[PDB]
């Protein structure tokens, strides 16, 4: 209204700016036609895709959803990875998790949300998947473990994907990523599940698990 | 292999970087700790939103899915706009479209992409619905027009949702906009459908596509 | 007490099968396979099993508020894939039915949940022939949106990446759109029936084109 | 050729029907809302109106590959909505079958394109119980996620914002699942059965307890 408004004088100001400089920024994206990461993350979007890789312009394939999720029947998302991987042939597909996440902390708590909380029944399948894990913990440190352990998961649904068993079946050269950065620093941490291929998917997958598994005593009680 | 190692040390230096200064960068975030626009746009993501609009950071709510769809019965982007609007109070969605989208064109071509190519029939579907306008254009300017009238259809799509239809009867305040940007210079343009109700909605849209369907005769051959 | 009602009914009918020694289970066992797609609605007013008077398990069979094809469902485009990739079958049939709920609901202003989104479908539909159906007698609009419902969404499953790439192939698979009227089981074809994407392009166009000529009975 | 079988077969039908005065289409309108939402599997071995000899249209009718309700499935879910909001239905029945094509296609490794996505959903839930399944007899594993797969639905139709808001404000709601042996067509409980949050808990947990007790004679 007086914020939309604002929005194009705003954008108007920063585009206007870039022509009173013959700026090479709308030159330089175009000549990056083509990207070379599907970055999934969250609908929070809290600091920036662009800003925690600081890759150039045009160079990341963006999907947002609410907790970063790679649903097995989700047309949505997999169409975004179908294109990515088949039409636009990218190597490398990164599932970016966030601390302090919103739809993490909704899939936690009872309140009923309307349509979005069918939608976080799949954070709800996996916290039960590793409610022995996650019990194990201070109830302060859950929020953080289940973001880790949503990511870790939503990769390894991802390396299941007919999409991403077909590419790697075909002989096509496709990497999976899970990764956090807490909201706090935008330190990128790997949380471990890494795939090249189906056998690499499956010991990647067990062994992060595994290792989320050893508890430090500061998340204990 | 290279490239994510690289990416983890941009990283790293970045986040790092903002340690060694005591940053305020994630100070203020936190503090915009609920956004106030949902953002869906194109997983092309040219121009990031945050450059286009220059908002500060947490301020967007974004969803990206091929060619900046809402269709009426993907659970994806209904969940977005569900939990933007009933859970997050957000007021405004912008529906951004871009020029030289790879989904518009692709809905265009013939290729038989796979899996993909059933995500664009409801732009291809679009295509047909103004055949007589964009058969009226030169061909090397229809996949801007029809840029525009998806913004255009996939804004009216927002507006027809159970969702939305539900947060105007109840008296939410809430406005949908549908805006292209060239990916050439990054200027926003409104395409005209703008609503705040039902029957703004509908007078909104026939307006548009009316104002869609004057030609300048640089368009006609 | 209704559910009490329904496992007697079904312990009856069961049981009076087994002391008969029924050759049905037997003989439902020997076709494993169906060789029929069948895309139904919901609603389900007459089975397809007592219109089409086939074989048990002959019939793969999905159903939906108001038997649509939309182009991202992944339930009924899973429903497809499996029948026309993995189970071969060559026929694929779309059955709408007329006084169909769904039908109804797409047409009234009534604001009714999530539903709505599904049946925004049918609205766009019919708003593709408002001319049509604006040229027609109102009481008679839910009958034709029926039938033209019915060829949209053959013509939505003729262009679903899956079918395609069926034909592209090589592979028999044909496509079939019918209506009945819930008041004498009659089956009628729509006039869109494809067999490849350029019979689907004409019979699509010329189904079209023969539902547009109305009955001056009707004509506004 | 097979379709010209089917319109005769249809004609023959509904015309021995119309010349034989049948009280059924009238019958069958005098019906017009169902009381029972019936989730079945598309492979659709016995149908709902055989196995449950229902008066017509009693029973609102989805099928989809392996009967699953899925957290996110925008098809499953309005027909749900809808029965349960605008319809009114009371029952919502969820009913597996025995030698079921999408349970053998979820368990076998092969690649079969887009419904392995589909039947994904079925592949945790063999994961979940993959101690109880892989204490079993590897031969008589599909029948038992056969029956885990019903009980799963159920617990995930329970769940969903939908069946929570009916029975938050007063509705009358109760969930089953079943599921039935192809061979002699017998509607068998799996215990889980709600009527409500706490209830759904309980049957869910008491279901599978039940499931886990294996028989000694498949015991690994
Ligand atoms: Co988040
Ligand atoms: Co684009
Ligand atoms: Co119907
Ligand atoms: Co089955």
């Amino acid at each position: 209204m007086d914020k939309i408004k604002q929005l194009f004088a705003n954008n108007y100001s920063w585009a206007q700016r870039m022509k009173e400089e013959n700026s090479t920024y709308f030159k330089e994206l175009a000549d990056h036609q083509t990207p070379h990461y599907l970055w999934i993350g969250c609908s929070d979007s809290r600091v920036p895709a662009e800003k925690l890789t600081n890759l150039e312009p045009g160079e990341l394939f963006v999907h947002r959803n609410v907790a970063n999720q790679v649903i097995h029947t989700d047309f949505n998302c997999l169409s975004v990875v179908q294109y990515a991987v088949d039409v636009l042939k990218i190597e490398h597909i990164i599932i970016c998790g966030h601390t302090n996440c919103g739809g993490i902390h909704a899939a936690m708590a009872d309140k009923d949300l309307g349509l979005i909380n069918n939608w976080l029944l799949h954070i709800r399948d996996i916290w039960f998947k590793h409610g022995h894990l996650l019990g194990k913990l201070s109830p302060e440190k859950r929020a953080d473990m289940l973001t880790k352990i949503n990511v870790a998961e939503q990769v390894y649904n991802l390396g299941r994907t007919s999409i991403v068993k077909s590419a790697w079946e075909r002989g096509q050269k496709l990497s999976l990523h899970g990764w956090v950065y807490d909201v706090n620093d935008g330190f990128l941490v790997d949380q471990g599940v890494m795939a090249t291929s189906r056998e690499t998917l499956e010991i990647s997958y067990r062994n992060a698990i595994a290792r989320l598994s050893i508890l430090d005593e500061e998340n204990i009680l």
